[PDB]
């Protein structure tokens, strides 16, 4: 069946408005809070969607990846497919991943836009100090510690984006007001109306 | 959010439905057939769904994989995982692949009956000499020649379903029989009202 029957029955907001949501940030930068906030949002206003994150993707499909940069490289690679997927089936699908290589991120986006997909990368942009003052799950005191090898910021490269389609100061709002600047991208390109 | 606000806003139609409809069977029986037009009547009676099927699939996010025994299984248990997230999402997820060993079926069942999403495994069944005499892609004919190493029934195992929740007879009926079967079967479980 095509996209638009899909959008007809998806929802009860007619239209298709299939797309992804591209969370992209260090440890800590908020994009778990940001990605549930705004899925509550989406759902409260009769658009479906679902979070692809490591809690529901790193335990299951990528249960068999590692962190190093192949298996990061791979981790983001599967992701972008299955968010792909959501995407086709006329779910908004947001990802809340590290995703710390441009490459892998503009390979994602590849993947979409060849598909004629929308596909929006945010960067959920903290400073790493911020991050580990914080440190909200207790990661950085044990990558410092060396219990955690290879930690994003501290013995693993985060390759900033340089081309997002928008960047979240995270320091600077709460969870609602970065979840209003989504929904304003997202109103400018026609996923919500 | 929760999966009964999910089956608020999924569909016109009330009501939490995600479940996933597992097909199995020889190159031929059908799979792709009914499970295209499985998802024609469902979106047609306003019953958002997906199908996961080779061309979607071993394209993108299996790409890497190929049919030794431990890349089938590798093929199917990722394919697992991802139904199960588009049955969590809220959506009929139709699975269309061949799935030949009974221990990765049980294990794809495993992993929904776990999270509480339903679980149909079809058995699309027709004779393998059936499924060779008509040869609907050619394959057959390849496999038998060599040109296709470890082809499903020539020179790959088929392990027969002992449990489906419904089986197929598809040298006996036309599309649309066999559709209603599983039309049958899905409003015996509640997901069809
Ligand atoms: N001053 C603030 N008040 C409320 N929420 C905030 C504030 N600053 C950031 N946030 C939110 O908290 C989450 C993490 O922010 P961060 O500054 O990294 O940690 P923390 O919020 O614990 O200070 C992000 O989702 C962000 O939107
Ligand atoms: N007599 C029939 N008339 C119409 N469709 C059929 C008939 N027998 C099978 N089918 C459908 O055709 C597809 C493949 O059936 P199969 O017998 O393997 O090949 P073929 O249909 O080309 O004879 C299946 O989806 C099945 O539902
Ligand atoms: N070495 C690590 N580096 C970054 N995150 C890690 C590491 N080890 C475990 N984690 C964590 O695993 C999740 C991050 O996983 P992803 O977002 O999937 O990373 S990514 O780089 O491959 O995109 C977080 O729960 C988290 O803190
Ligand atoms: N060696 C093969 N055996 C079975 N199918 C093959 C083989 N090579 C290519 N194909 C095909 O690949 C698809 C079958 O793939 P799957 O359904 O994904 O198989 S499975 O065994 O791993 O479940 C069909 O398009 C198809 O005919």
């Amino acid at each position: 069946v095509s996209r638009n029957k899909r959008g007809q029955v998806v929802g009860t907001r007619g239209g298709f408005r299939g797309c992804t949501v591209w969370l992209t940030g260090l440890s800590g930068a908020g994009k778990t809070t940001v990605s549930m906030a705004l899925e509550e949002y989406l759902v409260c206003h009769g658009i479906p969607c679902y979070t692809l994150d490591g809690d529901n993707i790193r335990q299951g499909l990528n249960k068999n990846l590692g962190f190093s940069p192949e298996d990061r490289e791979e981790n983001v690679r599967r992701i972008a497919e299955v968010a792909k997927l959501f995407a086709d089936a006329g779910l908004v699908c947001i990802t809340s991943f590290i995703s710390p290589y441009t490459q892998d991120r503009n390979n994602a986006r590849q993947i979409h836009e060849g598909a004629s997909l929308p596909f929006f990368e945010v960067f959920v942009d903290a400073p790493l100090h911020v991050c580990e003052q914080r440190d909200v799950k207790g990661l950085y005191k044990k990558a410092r510690a060396g219990e955690i090898k290879g930690f994003t910021g501290i013995d693993s490269d985060y390759e900033k984006p340089e081309a997002p389609e928008l960047v979240l100061k995270t320091d600077s709002c709460d969870v609602n007001d970065c979840v209003q600047q989504v929904v304003e991208l997202l109103q400018e390109r026609d996923i919500v109306p």
